[PDB]
């Protein structure tokens, strides 16, 4: 059987490969194929900071953080609220549907502040590494890549300083264990 | 002045930074904006491994190889033409106008062996290191991340072996000092 799986730009960098590696092991015979962005509906589980609006489970929340570049010329500490869009900031492109940054740059002032918009929120960490820009970013992520690109993690001190992992699939029309093993299997792996 | 630079992904991971810092060293009055993926034209310039059809400048080649953790179970050397598309792949979206990935899977066949589907490469390789998948990449990016990811990094036996990178703008409808200026600044940057 096939599965056809969205974890969502960035948690496919945390999640897909923890999914994808259990059911290998546990299933080698099911086949989960997994895209990380939304655009066979029985066979569809999506994992996102978003409800697309299906079913709709809240799994976690996630902190959210500033990130910037450990030799920052002038960021050497937590940032006052007011302090944050007289930054130069790196995003995820904003026009990509339920991009990850849109959040928090919504209006024109906040826009202006970017100076660089990537296709993931890797690539802002990339880029954030080489420069001086600063980026927002879930807690996990930047912490994992902080050594590696030499990143300072700093509170966000902005109202929306989290984000909620929810977990969604089409509602039963009709029994299907496979399908019920399945939505089991995302809740432990994703509580996990 | 403001220039609109779009430095297609994976690109924007090596060349946005040193363009961005470049020009905030040496003209900090001029505001450069960065985009990764196409889609005013006489502020325009992009950077990519196509040619979008404004001139086309050819700047360099890039070898690309094949990605796959360190510790694979059975990837242990180079492969044969024949087993690359016989292992899992981790690829950019091809949906996507562009996608950096699209050239090496363009048959049902090679699509048939994707199991995962990212919104950049450097998503892409976060995800090999956790798994089994394999992806195809540049040789600069593979190699700048295979220490922090445990990659191994290996000859791509495939006939499209390389990318050519391309810098482009909106030709001259009239004479313009600082997008001269521009131009010649871009060049001297990728060359280098
Ligand atoms: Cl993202
Ligand atoms: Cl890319």
């Amino acid at each position: 059987r096939v599965f056809h799986l969205c974890v969502c730009s960035p948690l496919d960098s945390i999640l897909t490969s923890q999914i994808y590696n259990h059911i290998e092991q546990i299933a080698p015979n099911i086949h989960v194929m997994f895209k990380s962005s939304l655009n066979y509906q029985e066979t569809e589980f999506v994992i996102s900071y978003e409800d697309f609006h299906f079913t709709s489970v809240p799994l976690f929340k996630d902190e959210m953080v500033l990130v910037a570049s450990k030799n920052h010329p002038t960021i050497k500490g937590p940032l006052l609220k007011h302090d944050v869009y007289n930054e130069q900031h790196a995003a995820v492109s904003l026009d990509r549907f339920a991009s990850f940054s849109q959040p928090w740059y919504d209006t024109v002032d906040k826009q202006a502040s970017i100076a660089y918009q990537g296709m993931a929120m890797m690539s802002v960490l990339s880029v954030v590494s080489q420069t001086h820009l600063v980026a927002i970013a879930p807690r996990w992520l930047a912490e994992e890549f902080a050594e590696s690109l030499e990143l300072q993690v700093l509170p966000l001190p902005l109202k929306q300083n989290s984000r909620t992992c929810y977990l969604s699939w089409h509602e039963a029309a009709g029994r299907d264990k496979g399908h019920q093993w399945m939505e089991e299997q995302l809740v432990s792996i994703c509580k996990r």
